[PDB]
């Protein structure tokens, strides 16, 4: 059930986008950074504990959906001076009790095949 459309949101964690270019890239909405933090952890933990590792695929490397449209969700793309790969380095942290410290599949806090 962990694909867009049904566990997971359609273009999901909105918030976290932010989040995570807000640091690397330095670019993100005008929010104090615990709001912005607040913001994506709040969504990552109204995601099924089992999906919230591949949410987090999903956001960093995007996925399409079989279909008709099937239009590219999700996925880090390159800002002007911040690569993709600043920005996945980060994001694959995003469980972790140091950032937003929620369960995955395992019981514990982290996804150890989401980065690579």
């Amino acid at each position: 059930s962990c694909v867009p459309g049904w566990a997971i949101p359609h273009n999901p964690l909105p918030s976290c986008r932010w989040y995570v270019t807000s640091r690397t890239c330095g670019i993100g909405p005008r929010l104090p950074w615990p709001e912005l933090k607040r913001r994506c952890c709040r969504e990552l933990a109204d995601i099924p504990a089992y999906c919230r590792c591949t949410a987090l695929s999903i956001l960093m490397d995007g996925a399409i959906p079989p279909g008709p449209d099937a239009q590219l969700e999700g996925r880090l793309e390159d800002l002007p001076g911040c690569p993709r790969e600043v920005q996945r380095g980060f994001a694959a942290t995003l469980v972790t009790e140091a950032e937003c410290n929620l369960a995955t599949i395992s019981g514990v806090a982290e996804c150890p095949w989401i980065l690579g």
